[PDB]
């Protein structure tokens, strides 16, 4: 491990994070929206699961056009969630339970309701005009409508620009129309961003930040038209000119130094960047400890599988090997470096992992949920568990499109309708994809009980902000799973116990090697830590599947798996349907 600087222990390397989506976690006052007192009331549940830290998605004052990722005030909690004091009490309670607290840092853009933007948009001459990207129309079209400055597509569909009638110019918004991008080329803007979004929260005791689209802050000068890579779309990906831009490392170094200089008590702050995609070299420039940029990053290749590189909401075939390789992209690059990785399958933007990568049928949802837990338990990096994942939550089924809340659904739907028609092949493909891929599969209220109609998320008379998944009725809920020794929840508790007990090779293991990479069913690998070898054999299939241990001997002991403990033959070399096993040799 001397040749593996990545094995140097840090609290944030070996912490298991639990991600909370505040709108959907726990409602304490029957208004149908989750809130801070609701979260506080369930911290003991999170601690008992085996979490070491929490990350709460944005709870700052926000119109909710993008459910909190459109921030009107970095220094004020959204009143529906609580007061600033409620948040501080929540951070303290988290801390007194022995857990760390990270907050979501959303500074690529703010709400158009933010005072900075209200000032910026007021005139062409005010001191905050250049805190955003304002450009005149390219010209006007034959119908008299202004033409946007370039052809860039919003992440949620349609143009990435919004016309302002008052000043007769467009402003850039890569996200929804009320999320204007902040201009990081303006130094006064950067400094104000740091004071408000970063310094305020450091002053109030956060242990770190999850950094939202951290790879988008640097725009290529001129904001040029993007190449036409999609010939069936008016608007084109801005990625070449917005993703990992020329100043992105300069910006992250400056922000890292701001944090180091603002912390008052010498505590160690973790930053995890939601960086989307980056070559391994770029990842190393971000996460190498000696670069003083990020602690670690999320890379989305593993959650991209089965979706068109041209459009998230067009499904394409994938095979197990594609997902194996994509998962390995999170962590192989850190081998023999001072970098660090993340490990996760779910978050507030993703559908449920059982539905995507296991088998969500009544027959197999439990065992395949446990398989995914076995897999995640064994991988190197900071592990993240998303609310409901520990219950084996699955996608909702058979929802009409109008039932979806997500702005990403609404905007993409309207873009397709405008470009192709509601009754088009393009629309049919979109509707097929949302049933599998929508962010809303992550966003239905947390299922605490089998109580009708709100599953313990709120009182029985409350109207939840968003519809409940019917799965609560089928026993996917905290109350039912605690009592069931065979539940996915109880399994996750054991998986986190196993991971911690063997953390040297589970969290800090290196020299990862695939075994039988091409196998369409078997996901198998080895890792090392000094004299120890970990071997995983994981059967992502309803078929039984053979495996081999490289250099097989009697030294490989079965240490963890998802089939009943007393019924597994460790010496056998065939996995039952959806069976996973971790062996360790020392
Ligand atoms: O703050 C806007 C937006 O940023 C983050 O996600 C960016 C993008 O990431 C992936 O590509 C997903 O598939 C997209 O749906 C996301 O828009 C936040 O995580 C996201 O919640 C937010 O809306
Ligand atoms: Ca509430």
């Amino acid at each position: 491990s001397s040749a593996h600087p990545e094995t140097e222990p840090k609290w944030w390397k070996e912490a298991t994070f639990y991600q909370i989506y505040p709108a959907s976690f726990k409602d304490s006052n029957d208004d149908g929206w989750g809130d801070m007192k609701g979260i506080a009331s369930k911290l003991e549940y999170i601690k008992e699961l085996g979490a070491d830290a929490i990350w709460i998605s944005p709870f700052y004052d926000s119109p909710q056009d993008d459910m909190g990722y459109d921030i009107a005030n970095y220094e004020k909690v959204w009143p529906t969630y609580g007061t600033n004091e409620d948040c501080f009490a929540l951070i303290e309670k988290t801390h007194k339970l022995g857990m760390k607290f990270i907050t979501d840092l959303v500074i690529n853009h703010c709400s158009s309701e933010h005072e900075w933007f209200k000032e910026s948009r007021s005139s062409k001459t005010n001191p905050k005009r250049d805190w955003f990207f304002w450009r005149p129309p390219k010209g006007y079209d034959a119908e008299g409508k202004p033409i946007p400055p370039n052809n860039w597509k919003s992440y949620f569909g349609g143009s990435a620009w919004t016309f302002d009638e008052k000043t007769q110019e467009f402003y850039l918004r890569l996200f929804c129309s009320t999320q204007p991008d902040l201009n990081w080329e303006n130094e006064d803007c950067r400094k104000a961003i740091y004071e408000s979004a970063v310094g305020y929260w450091l002053d109030h005791g956060v242990d770190g930040f999850r950094i939202d689209v951290g790879s988008l802050y640097s725009k290529v000068v001129g904001l040029p038209d993007a190449p036409v890579v999609d010939k069936n779309s008016t608007w084109q990906s801005s990625d070449p000119y917005t993703l990992n831009g020329p100043r992105i490392h300069e910006f992250h170094q400056e922000m890292n130094q701001f944090i180091r200089n603002r912390v008052k008590d010498g505590r160690e702050i973790m930053t995890v960047g939601a960086m989307q995609h980056a070559s391994d070299e770029t990842k190393r420039l971000y996460t190498s400890a000696s670069r003083h940029e990020l602690s670690e990053l999320f890379n989305f290749s593993h959650t991209d599988v089965g979706t068109s590189p041209l459009f998230r909401y067009n499904l394409v075939p994938f095979e197990l090997k594609d997902w194996k390789i994509a998962l390995a992209e999170l962590f192989r690059y850190i081998n023999g470096t001072d970098c660090w990785s993340t490990i996760y399958l779910e978050n507030h933007d993703q559908p449920r992992s059982i539905t995507r990568f296991g088998d969500d049928s009544p027959k197999n949802r439990v065992i395949s949920g446990k398989l995914l837990s076995v897999l995640l338990s064994a991988l190197t990096g900071t592990l993240y568990v998303y609310q409901g994942q520990e219950l084996g939550q699955i996608n909702f089924k058979n929802w009409p499109v109008e039932k979806y809340e997500d702005v990403e659904i609404r905007n993409n739907y309207n873009a397709i309708k405008e470009e192709h028609g509601e009754n088009s092949e393009e629309m049919k493909k979109f509707l097929e994809a949302i049933a599998l891929i929508s962010r809303d599969h992550a966003r239905t209220p947390m299922q605490w009980s089998r109580e009708e109609p709100n599953a313990g998320f709120s009182g029985p008379s409350a109207k939840p902000w968003f519809y409940l998944n019917d799965s609560f009725r089928e026993g996917i809920n905290v109350e039912d799973e605690i009592k069931d020794p065979n539940s996915v929840l109880n399994f996750w508790k054991e998986a986190l116990k196993f991971r911690k007990a063997h953390k040297d090779i589970t969290v800090y293991g290196y020299d990862f090697e695939f075994i039988d990479l091409d196998n369409k069913k078997l996901f198998s690998f080895t890792k090392k830590y000094n004299n120890k070898t970990l071997f995983a054999a994981l059967n992502f299939s309803s078929d039984a599947t053979d495996f081999k241990i490289p250099n097989d001997d009697s030294s490989f002991k079965l240490e963890f798996g998802n089939y009943p403990k007393k019924e597994v033959d460790a010496s056998s070399r065939t996995l039952k349907p959806w069976e996973g096993r971790i062996y360790i040799s020392e």
